[PDB]
């Protein structure tokens, strides 16, 4: 009755945030996926297909310079004057990708050009006209106009009437319930900030009700020693079922009601609540007065705190803790403090998570100093406002405060950050949120966006307490997305699971039958690409038209994974390998891959490049994705074996040598193995990866080296080497049997990383923070976190941690370690 006017009001709200998004806006609906930019604080040769020439012009461009003069440039290699050319019109797209590099975006930015510069690969672009660009992602009129499908009252502080309901009966229960368990019982608990207000409250153990065998029926009131008018806006109740079995008891599910509704109002009369195990319905019956109880606020204090009086004495302990890693294991004195002195931190907005989390309480009478604060406050940084949206900080006006800072984050810098924001969604209460509406904003801008929740909407929609909440966005996602954005997420849908089917029936049969089962297995997926052109799910700028069967393969190793390749739709552009992996979880896979991008984006925002492998992986559904396949690749086990057969102190470097054979192609293949591995060892160290044998390293002919399987993931429980630096590396980044400036330039390097990290330890305990809601193993309580900001010693200085990372390296080398020098 409510629910379904709450569903109403979203889906009002998203058709008013429809009309800032028209068809006719090239700016937010290009119709196209824009190339990606990482802005990164040199000469490169760029080969530019042009309509008329039968040749591709090739000059060398600024790195540093922009797009915008780099389409112009290529517009005086044509033309002797541009004046008549319509400059304007013309854009430039990746070879192969329907992906348009940004104008106002240097060159080196994006990220096609800084991986070209990395693999020492052809920069292949095409100048062309947005009329010949393919569009067919764009919205019409049609979407624009067209719906989204998905008395007398008591303010509540004045409300001494205490917080009772009575548990009245859960209907639906299964046979193998009725046979298992003897009794049940509901666990009442009552939480804000995603903390407790008082100690949970248990039912009485009852059965199934006489004569009814699908029914417990309680019937039994449960009073919580709370007033209505101590109960914060976003409080939540939570109901978890027990069941005490026949002959500890088990938990059956969970349930969770808001106290107060998306228009204020107190709960009251019965609510039914569902909880999945099947569809169980768990029946609450609140107060049913004659007058409605509607939650105001406090009176909103005006005021302007300016100077002050100033002490030196205690000021150096403020900055000390101003100037502290995070929030986490702040002790109690220290909140105590900082909160009394709160007014004099102004200086330094991002530290507002820390005076927050340092408040005495939420009471009603203590938040007009709050808010009075909060909106005096200066603006936060994106990435330090992300701390606001976790489950510890439920207000609306912190969180509503958190979006709007939020909108100053960048389209490109937001894309690599998604799972985390859908994640967040989950400490929303109410369906309407700043959040949702700021995400959706976002996707109707910017199609990598819109693309991206799509995937990680659909994987959310697996939980079974919050599933229900997840289907009404991907619904209101889907809706604004426009009939052209549908109709290709649905082949998409069609291709993975097609691609899915051929997965599990190449692992259930015999070793004879695999080959010929993938071939006939694969004629399904051949029919498909026959009726439909479809973009890859993982790199959705790539258009595959057909498969190229004889070259489908799989990986023989447990899960055996597929090898698609398909052809490319643009002639110009290159063959598409991706893996398709079914059994495993990829979303921890996911993680390790978004956390070692981070640590790439920080390093090269303070100037380091340490040549990382970036590899995407997405998953498609539950435990089944596809890999990006990095080429000319193998695993340091199958280098090592296949040159142990010809010596075994140089396998790696006489395999670097193979593809690399003159002096100066070994040396920067030798160089890129430094930089990569120092890279990978602080990886390793940081989120804490202890599985790193010579299966789970693999190493790119170019000489680069990067991590692939991630199932130990924040395992820091390790008895003191946490990676692992054989004779084979060593002897790479020496050049040599002996030591040489090469292997001090090798410490440096992860010594420097080390420390750019443990600069941002924050954002990297609010990144794995948000994360612990998804359900990933290791990823279970904050506990795990602790672990994370041990590895990052935030306490000590760059002096002591450099010494710290120095000795982990000489213990990594073990034995040969003799050999070099403390
Ligand atoms: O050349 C390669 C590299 S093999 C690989 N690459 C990866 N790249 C990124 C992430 N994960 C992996 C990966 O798991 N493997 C397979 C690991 C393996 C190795 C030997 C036996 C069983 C399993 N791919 C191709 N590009 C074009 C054609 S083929």
């Amino acid at each position: 009755a409510v629910q379904n006017d709450e569903v109403a009001a979203f889906c009002q709200s998203i058709m008013k945030l429809k009309t800032k998004f028209p068809y006719t806006d090239h700016c937010t609906n290009p119709g196209y996926l824009l190339s990606p930019v990482t802005v990164q604080r040199a000469s490169v040769k760029v080969s530019i297909e042009i309509e008329g020439l039968q040749l591709p012009v090739t000059f060398t461009c600024d790195v540093s310079s922009t797009v915008e003069i780099i389409i112009m440039q290529a517009l005086c290699w044509v033309h002797d004057d541009l004046n008549q050319v319509d400059v304007g019109s013309y854009i430039l797209k990746v070879c192969g990708q329907e992906e348009v590099l940004q104008n106002n975006h240097c060159l080196g930015s994006h990220e096609h050009i800084q991986n070209c510069r990395k693999w020492d690969t052809e920069i292949k672009l095409q100048l062309l006209t947005l009329s010949a660009m393919c569009q067919n992602l764009a919205r019409t009129a049609e979407d624009d106009e067209a719906p989204v499908d998905l008395r007398n009252i008591k303010e509540a502080w004045t409300a001494t009437e205490q917080l009772q309901f009575t548990v009245y009966a859960a209907h639906g229960i299964s046979s193998n319930w009725v046979s298992n368990y003897e009794k049940y019982y509901l666990i009442c608990s009552l939480s804000h900030n995603g903390k407790d207000l008082f100690k949970p409250i248990q039912s009485k153990k009852v059965g199934t009700y006489k004569n009814a065998a699908y029914l417990i029926k309680w019937d039994e009131l449960i009073i919580f020693p709370i007033q209505i008018s101590q109960l914060p806006l976003e409080s939540v109740l939570h109901l978890t079922l027990f069941g005490v079995l026949n002959q500890g008891p088990e938990a059956l599910g969970k349930v969770s009601l808001t106290l107060f509704d998306f228009k204020r109002f107190l709960t009251c009369g019965t609510k039914l609540a569902y909880l999945w195990t099947e569809r169980i319905v768990l029946q609450v019956d609140f107060p049913s007065p004659a007058f409605d109880i509607i939650y105001t606020s406090p009176q909103i204090d005006r005021n302007i705190i300016k100077l002050e009086t100033l002490e030196s004495d205690i000021k150096g302990k403020l900055l000390d803790i101003i100037h502290r890693d995070s929030s986490f294991g702040l002790s109690k004195e220290d909140k105590v403090f900082l909160w009394e002195n709160r007014y004099y931190c102004l200086k330094h907005p991002n530290c507002l998570p820390k005076i927050l989390a340092s408040a005495p309480n939420w009471k009603w009478a203590n938040l007009a100093k709050t808010y009075s604060l909060l909106h005096q406050w200066p603006p936060l940084c994106p990435l330090a406002a992300l701390e606001l949206l976790d489950a510890k900080f439920a207000d609306q006006e912190v969180r509503s405060l958190a979006v709007s800072w939020m909108e100053a984050i960048s389209d490109d810098e937001l894309a690599d950050l998604l799972p985390q924001f859908v994640q967040a969604l989950k400490y929303e209460i109410y369906l309407n949120s700043s959040l949702v509406r700021f995400l959706l904003s976002r996707a109707l801008g910017n199609i990598q966006i819109a693309h991206s929740l799509y995937w990680l909407l659909k994987d959310a929609l697996h939980d079974t307490h919050f599933g229900s909440r997840y289907e009404h966005v991907l619904g209101a996602l889907l809706s604004v997305g426009g009939k052209g954005l549908r109709e290709e997420l649905s082949k998409q849908m069609k291709l993975v699971q097609l691609l899915g089917g051929v997965a599990e029936k190449v692992r259930q049969a015999s070793g004879s039958t695999r080959q010929v089962v993938l071939q006939k297995s694969m004629e399904r997926v051949q029919s498909f690409f026959l009726r439909n052109k479809c973009r890859l799910p993982l790199k959705p700028s790539l258009v595959a038209k057909e498969l190229n069967i004889k070259s489908c393969s799989f990986f023989s190793s447990n899960a055996m994974p597929l090898k698609v390749t398909m052809v490319n739709a643009d002639p110009l552009g290159e063959e598409i390998n991706v893996m398709f992996k079914v059994g495993e979880d990829l979303r921890q896979d996911m993680l390790a891959l978004q956390m070692i991008k981070i640590m790439d984006k920080i390093w090269l925002k303070e100037g380091l490049d340490l040549r990382m492998v970036i590899f995407r992986c997405l998953s498609t559904g539950r435990d089944r994705g596809m890999v990006e396949l990095v080429p000319a690749s193998d695993t340091l086990r199958k280098i090592q074996v296949e040159y142990g057969v010809t010596f075994k102190d140089k396998p790696l470097a006489e395999w670097l040598r193979k593809y690399n054979p003159s002096e100066e192609e070994y040396e920067k293949a030798s160089e890129n193995f430094i930089y990569s591995c120092a890279g990978c060892c602080v990886a390793t160290y940081v989120l804490g990866i202890c599985d790193r044998h010579n299966d789970n390293i693999m190493l790119r002919s170019t000489g680069h080296m990067f991590h692939i399987d991630f199932g130990k993931f924040l395992g820091h429980a390790q008895m003191f080497a946490p990676f692992v630096l054989t004779s084979d590396m060593a002897y790479v980044i020496n050049g040599g049997e002996k030591p040489t400036i090469r292997f001090q330039l090798f410490v440096d390097l992860c010594c420097q990383a080390y420390n750019l990290i443990r600069k941002q330890t924050n954002l990297f305990l609010n990144l794995l923070s948000l994360m612990i809601p998804s359900g990933l193993p290791e990823l279970t309580s904050i506990q795990d976190l602790k672990y994370v900001r041990d590895a990052l010693q935030p306490q000590t200085t760059d002096a002591e941690a450099t010494i710290f990372f120095t000795r982990l390296i000489e213990s990594s080398l073990g034995s040969i370690a003799t050999k070099f020098n403390f």
